[PDB]
């Protein structure tokens, strides 16, 4: 590819995360523009886009700062889509495997994520609901991993998608954030040094171990200090 | 290809309907198998369908193979017929094209998806359905389908908006008299214009008509269904 690629996100925003590391992984060319959570979003910004959606991507056009995006450039929003956009513009990174039935397990671990876990992380940490759900969901996507390496193998699209929450998990987890009770806290740290859970915490450490996070990640301190100002 | 598809659906599912129109539209050679029996457990252990068996020896769907390859999830399905049939353009062909009619999709999911649930089976309040309707509605080009040329976002779509219609036309749905009143107004007002001649469109795809049953046949099943009371 030769066209710009710009990348906006709020700081340390997970959804924009998942389009940090396709954009690693992809070895791609490419800017990074963040953008402070708790400020309103520059009046620019709707330029990138006009409901203030994040993440985004800007994409061909003049190079220009990101601060002021050229009208020229196609602008592209939705976390999911923007990771598949990435292995689109970058076949030869093979941000997904190579057949037809490779990649759509690949999309499927990214479901099973989205339609039992994703939910959960935000009812357990964010709207204090019974934790026993969430760590059912994340029995759920540990199952459909392998017994070694990604959710297929190589690392994939699927790891872009459910690194930056599964990595969050664990970092707020291992710091007592959230909304739960310090009951479903001390429970939910049980639960995630147990056997039962040792394939996906297995899966975690692999993650992080993954250069295109480690990059896109900053370090477990930044993320903390960001995580208790929300 | 030359692999064996076959296509498991309940008869009247809008998931598998999903997969039905997208082989349709891939011309693929597809077995087609609805319907739960015993047997299904080996073409999905946890029941979970719409499901695809791919490879393997040619077998009837009742007896799937243990060589071929099985997939579940509707949309990783849909993405998957594209990926085996490249040649017919399931998606459109540059990435950020891909990218709207795949952005076109979370916004039906993320959106509209569930509030045609809470509005139509859940009786819940029907402000909401409308808004979503509207959201998807704004996100298509004036003419055409979603991207354009017809794509995954059709086949993704069209089984939720078709029955949408066909609830509210019929009736059918467990919402109040009033919401089923506001909503039948709404859907004949120039507010949704747009998308109720994105649903025409649809209707007249050629890949709908035959994986739609035809409204009597998708009636009939819609009143068979208590969520709809
Ligand atoms: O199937 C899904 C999906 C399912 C449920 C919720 C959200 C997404 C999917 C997810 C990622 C992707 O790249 C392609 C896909 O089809
Ligand atoms: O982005 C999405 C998506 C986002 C939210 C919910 C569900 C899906 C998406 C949808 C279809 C698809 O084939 C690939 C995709 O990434
Ligand atoms: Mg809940």
């Amino acid at each position: 590819c030769t066209e710009q690629i710009t990348l906006y996100t709020t700081t340390f925003s997970p959804y924009g995360h998942r389009a940090h590391i396709a954009l690693e992984e992809a070895g791609a060319e490419y800017t990074l523009c963040q953008i402070n959570v708790h400020r309103d979003k520059p009046e620019w910004y709707k330029r990138v886009n006009p409901l203030g959606k994040v993440p985004a991507i800007t994409f061909g056009g003049p190079q220009v700062p990101p601060d002021e995006p050229s009208p020229e450039s196609e602008k592209l929003v939705e976390s999911l889509a923007l990771l598949e956009f990435v292995a689109d513009v970058f076949p030869e990174a093979k941000l997904l495997p190579a057949s037809p039935v490779q990649r759509a397990r690949a999309r499927a671990f990214i479901a099973i994520y989205q339609n039992y876990l994703h939910d959960q992380f935000r009812d357990a940490f964010f709207r204090g609901e019974p934790v026993g759900p969430f760590l059912q969901a994340l029995e759920t996507l540990q199952s459909a991993l392998p017994p070694a390496g990604f959710a297929v193998g190589e690392w994939s699209l699927a790891e872009a998608a459910v690194a930056p929450f599964l990595a969050r998990m664990m970092l707020y987890l291992d710091a007592g954030l959230g909304k739960y009770s310090e009951a479903d806290g001390e429970t939910m740290r049980a639960a995630l040094a147990s056997e039962r859970f040792a394939r996906i915490s297995q899966y975690v450490r692999d993650i992080r171990a993954r250069a295109s996070f480690v990059k896109s990640w900053g370090g477990d301190d930044v993320q903390l200090e960001a995580a208790k100002a929300i």
